[PDB]
């Protein structure tokens, strides 16, 4: 049955009202207490720089405690806003310090007394940047090959790694001070004439610095909530602030042992993540597992304030933000933090893991309503069916939430990948759709992104492009005479490409680790305190690095397209379709009708299908073939966040008689307009690709017109078509269930649709927020039916 | 038959009275090019940073030819001055700036508009060298330990490393080309897309730079030579200039053909490796073996062509200088560079080696008769009698050369450390005493000057020092029973303090590794190219870590003296004499003439040299237990450079007799009037002591009174000497002969002795340029006769 959901407090409304009335902006606070620091330290190893800033930056950043709050800690004074890291780039930065506000989508506010403050800290900064020491590392082959437009590895390039689940558990057991002293006594264990102590004496003593600094900043919190408490009238509120002056208090460095202390040392571990450093995909992973505990043994909390403090949580995960710049905005739109929470799944020894807190997520996803966390549920064999019902029922509500994944098939490719069974049963995922063990990784999960488009492209034109020759002079598609000379040189551009993307993601690897070693997210993950080693430096246990493909539908309906109108019914001569495709279809719009009437992919149909799992599988197989500094493997993913639009403008006319500058597919869904045989056909389809080798993840995104998930029969049909493609090995899916005319009356009235939020690809986002490019490409998607 | 010395050209006069009549002062352009250089390379890895700067600096440095030189380049415009390497440290000398021509001994000159321009390069490097690395990596246990006046580290911490003989033969071989082309060759063996081949290509393509640069270096001296050539009237002089002209522009590049080719690359290869870095003891080495082929197959050279070659390298040897701070320059006084060249000895299939070069070397110190270079021979069991009574005649000059070395110890020594017999038997010294495979090695030779005398004292005021706990706290003198329970506090101070020292290297190895990787002289050191690493981070065959004991004699006769007076005789009791030794003898001369009364090391004393041996053993066996970064085991030395005076100063009253602030004995040699048995006594203690162990090197220093090897007669006395001491195992041994009337007249009138040159310890000196304490001490020594 559908029970429907309960309704927030006022206090959630007040909070939620904060965040969307917010006008983001950039912050100068943090860039120039780091430069000050960095100023300081010159003559000292990196890692110890890097905890002595933090410190610098933790003792001195403007404290803020927003009206009404019960959970404290905020890292801008203006709501949803972005401090800047210099230390990874900052050139992009100066150069649009004018036009910042003047963009349409992810638009920012800077004052003018930081553009001022800023001039310092990019003088500063000249050269010293880990963006800037990558570039040197690469060879002038690879920065060639970099600027191709093929692929992009401007994400780990011009700001922090992140992608990562730390041991919240831990923290929340022993505290700031019980990290403290593990490294204190593996320093004592340590205790040796060997010269390889000497570097690892400077990380573990770094450790204890960072953590330190962690108990000094929510000690300042504790002061400011009295301070604020003696300056207010209402009895109510007031006991209010001193009750979080005490929880702040006490967990400054021990354990939580009440639910609300548990809540409150949460969100310092995860804020002050983002203080040290702005990689995104800082993610929560398995809430429900760790925090259930305390919610269980909290013998006095009621479960409507345990709900509220949890809703409380949800607000401040939607108060981080991040700036890039104008390019990089085009594949992260949206204000995006991807911070991926997942709940429900099963635990190490197998069986059902769903508790309390699992149902109060799902729950806070409705009391809220905000782009953030991006919340998931994990699916098995066993998932009891109130739970998957339960889920259902919130994807009815069109907020794009949850995000589904199928334990059956990443449980196994995790273990192929060298988890042990205990540690893959305990997966979360990171960001959009990437699976790990939190607290023992350190995984690159987002280290780029290929277009398998531009690739085809390549392929037709034997590695010519733009007048200039920046591919393999494979064979001249006008003298291949069989569809398999066509797949070799296929495979030779694709070889010559993603050698280059996993080079060039290895050198920015290499960078992070020489100038930016992270002291406090390492002492949160295993191994790096017991290995006296950071996580840059491979501590974790386990390590890989993740570079995403794009345009799956879009290379599996050119190859069948090619092999069907050239190669099998010679309808057309290589020539001429070398010509038209150069072309853009001019005057040839009979030959663009061929190729859009050749079979496509997500009709289940297997000609077609089967060349998409083929395509995708050649970028997945040179992607196996590379390692990291780290000791570790490059994993293959398949989704794109929002870049499949701005990949798609610098893509030509392709096969499968797509327009030249027109979007790709998102993730490995069918093209707009070409699954015309139901959702569960399109399933069927997608179920086809190899979801195991892509460990890094794949991306299944399905819209639904709102009468699909009318009644119980609706929540009954999405539960079917969930497991069907589940059944059959498809690796996650998540639904966009609204009506077409509110996001047209959103574009023409954005004032009016300030809370309208709409899933994009993994992660949901404000609609008035995105780009018109990312708009339109949501509204085009197909819109099924039952 | 004394064959006697042939008269050296006019050139040569005239080459060294430039020498002499120089004003020794520091230079800035050197500074000022490698500042220049590296605000412009901040984001290249150090590896690139220091080939680029190398470049830079090659390609502007000022060029200077002088007048009747044939053999050509100059580091510094004015001679025997020295540039300023302010990557390794530079603070001192921002110190120091208004006092360097206020010094009596080592005294240099610097212009004001030095001085100004310095102002920048202070600025530039606060935080950025290589000294305040190694700080930042001690602990605060270690700095204290490095402050406590018992041992010092200076050298590699204030300056370059250096103590390196390269593999001159094979660059005169394959020259500069032949070097990039084998980088070159190693970059294409390494193509691959594994990312430790990364860092690889930078040090690789960092040398290809470095060796280019070299190449555009001595084109400049070509075209300068021209230039100059072109307004020289004379004749002969311009003749003279156009062959330097044509040489210098082959072996810019091409092997050495002809032996005036072979000794101006030979320059060319030693010159460019001070300007990389100012590390000194940069030693020529086996110079007889790598120049002879080129002198044999040159049939067109005469003799004496050949021979003023070599006396133009000589003098060229004494134009390199390296100003140092302060304190230091009381360790290593006299202008010294420590460039040390052997000849004779057996090639690798242990045969007898010895060659027209080998005496044309020993005729070269004879014509030009400066300090430089540090001349030795090497002696084994079939050395030719005829070429030891040569040396036995070049000894008898008065210069202090030549240093003798010991084939039947040495060799054993280092196959016991890892070298192979062939490596072995082809060794050269390095800087004083510390014996090497040439071309295979990074021994960092002289890492630190450790003072034994310090551990005597503190171990009979139990670590406690200037009101303060230094040392452990060992067990009180004053209740200690038997000489076995000193002997274990001993042992205890000793373990503390090497313990420190080791670790405060190891901190400064990993420093120069970190920031100052030398791209240049890591090319001509086996395997570096084939591992594709610098020196500083492994890559020679061989590696080591050499720190020196200074207070040989005094640790024995002070050992002897407690033993005997205290605890056999018991003439005193523990507490009268550390309250004596604390009070330096006041109002107790009756008790310090019972201690100097006490057998004494040098005179064949069983009881007393085998205190000495063990006392020695005692430092030797704590220093064996350390290793390096580089995977190098520590080996332990015997020698003080000038240091025995400085580490006196620093020390209170000995067990020995010896009075507070006096200086301590010179390497192994007895201490100054107690060897009272003749020189073939002293010879015998000596030989006592575990020279196989300490196979960083041991000095010997013996003075006679000129009578001694006057007619063959005395010339057979020294070679009898000699052999029986290396029969005994002597490690080295090297003598004064002059009259003590000459070195007292030349205190009181200095002017009239500019060209008087005396032996130091393992390096001889311009008696004038020498500090009076330093003068004092060796005028002090025992002059023996046979």
């Amino acid at each position: 049955i559908s029970k429907g959901f309960s309704t927030q407090t006022e206090r959630i409304n007040i909070l939620k009202a904060q965040i969307l009335n917010a006008k983001p902006c950039v912050e100068s606070e943090r860039a120039i207490l780091i430069t000050e620091s960095f100023k300081q330290t010159e003559g000292q190893p990196a890692i110890l720089r890097r905890a002595l800033a933090l410190k610098h930056i933790l003792e001195n950043i403007p404290i803020t405690i927003r009206d009404q709050e019960l959970i404290v800690g905020s890292l801008t004074k203006e709501p949803r806003s972005s401090q800047v890291f210099p230390e990874f780039s900052n050139k992009w930065l100066q150069d649009e310090l004018d036009r910042l506000n003047k963009r349409t989508g992810d638009a920012f506010q800077i004052s003018e007394e930081s553009k001022e403050k800023l001039k310092d800290v990019f003088e500063y900064w000249n050269g010293k940047t880990t963006s800037e020491l990558a570039t040197s590392y690469m060879t002038e082959e690879t920065r060639e090959a970099v600027n191709c437009d093929v692929f992009t590895v401007g994400n780990y390039y011009y700001n922090g790694v992140g992608h990562v689940s730390v041991d919240y558990g831990k923290v929340l057991r022993v505290g700031f001070n019980g990290i403290i002293n593990e490294a204190k006594e593996q320093l004592e264990k340590n205790r040796s004439i060997d010269p390889d102590f000497i570097k690892k004496e400077k990380f573990l003593n770094s450790v204890i610095i960072s953590c330190e600094a962690a108990i000094t900043y929510v000690n300042r919190y504790a002061k400011k909530a009295k301070e604020i408490a003696d300056n207010t009238s209402d009895a109510k509120r007031k006991a209010e602030l001193n009750e979080i002056a005490k929880i702040c208090s006490k967990v400054s460095g021990e354990g939580a042992k009440s639910f609300y202390e548990a809540c409150q040392l949460f969100w310092f571990i995860h804020a002050i993540i983002n203080i040290e450093s702005n990689g995104h995909s800082i993610s929560p992973a398995r809430f429900d597992q760790y925090m259930y505990p305390y919610y269980e043994n909290d013998k006095n909390i009621t479960d409507k304030f345990a709900q509220e403090l949890i809703d409380c949580i949800w607000i401040k995960l939607n108060d981080i933000n991040k700036v890039r710049d104008e390019i990089s905005t085009k594949h992260f739109g949206g204000y995006p933090m991807y911070q991926n929470l997942i709940v429900g799944g099963q635990n190490s020894e197998g069986k059902d893991a769903t508790n309390k807190v699992s149902y109060m997520a799902l729950e806070a996803a409705v009391h809220v309503k905000l782009p953030q966390p991006s919340l998931s549920v994990r699916i098995w064999n066993k998932t009891p069916d109130e739970f998957l019902l339960r889920a259902a029922e919130l994807t009815r509500e069109g907020l794009g939430l949850p995000a589904y994944y199928n334990d059956e098939v990443i449980i196994p490719a995790l273990v192929s990948r060298g988890l042990t069974l205990e540690d893959a049963r305990d997966y979360g995922i990171i960001g959009c759709v990437e699976p790990q063990k939190p607290g023992k990784t350190e995984g690159w999960h987002d280290s780029a992104f290929f277009n398998l488009a531009r690739i085809v492209e390549l392929t037709i034109n034997s590695g010519f492009d733009k007048n200039k020759q920046i591919g393999p002079k494979t064979q001249n598609f006008e003298e291949m005479k069989s569809f398999d000379e066509f797949m070799k040189a296929y495979k030779a551009q694709m070889e010559y490409f993603v050698k280059h993307m996993c080079c060039a993601d290895n050198c920015i690897d290499i960078a992070h680790a020489e100038r930016a070693p992270l002291p406090f997210l390492s002492s949160m993950v295993d191994n790096c305190i017991g290995k006296g080693k950071s996580l840059q430096d491979g501590g974790a246990e386990y390590n890989f690095s993740g570079p995403q493909g794009v345009g799956v539908a879009n290379i599996g309906d050119s190859l069948v397209a090619v092999k069907k109108i050239v190669f099998d019914e010679n309808k057309i001569t290589p020539s001429e379709l070398k010509k038209t495709l150069n072309n853009d279809f001019k005057n040839s719009e009979e030959i663009q009708a061929l190729l859009k009437n050749a079979p496509k992919f997500g009709n289940d149909i297997d000609e077609v299908d089967n060349l998409a799992r083929e395509g995708a599988l050649v970028y997945c197989r040179e992607v196996n073939k590379y390692t990291n500094p780290r000791g570790g493997n490059f994993q293959p993913g398949l989704y794109p966040s929002s870049i499949n639009v701005y990949f798609g403008s610098l893509t030509g006319a392709t096969p499968d008689g797509r327009k030249s500058g027109q979007p790709l597919a998102d993730g490995v869904s069918p093209s707009r307009g070409c699954d015309v045989s139901g959702p569960t056909a399109a399933c069927n389809s997608v179920s086809k690709l190899d979801h195991f080798i892509a460990s890094n993840g794949t991306l299944f995104n399905q819209k639904f017109h709102p009468s699909a998930l009318k009644g119980d029969n609706g929540l009954m049909n999405l539960s079917s078509l969930i497991r069907s493609y589940f059944d059959q090995k498809g690796f996650h899916v998540q639904f966009n269930v609204i009506d077409k005319k509110i996001l047209l009356a959103a574009q023409k009235n954005p004032e009016k649709y300030q809370d309208l939020i709409v899933r994009v690809a993994g992660y949901s986002a404000q609609f008035i927020s995105l780009d018109k490019s990312i708009q339109n490409d949501i509204i085009a998607r197909t819109e099924h039916v039952m």
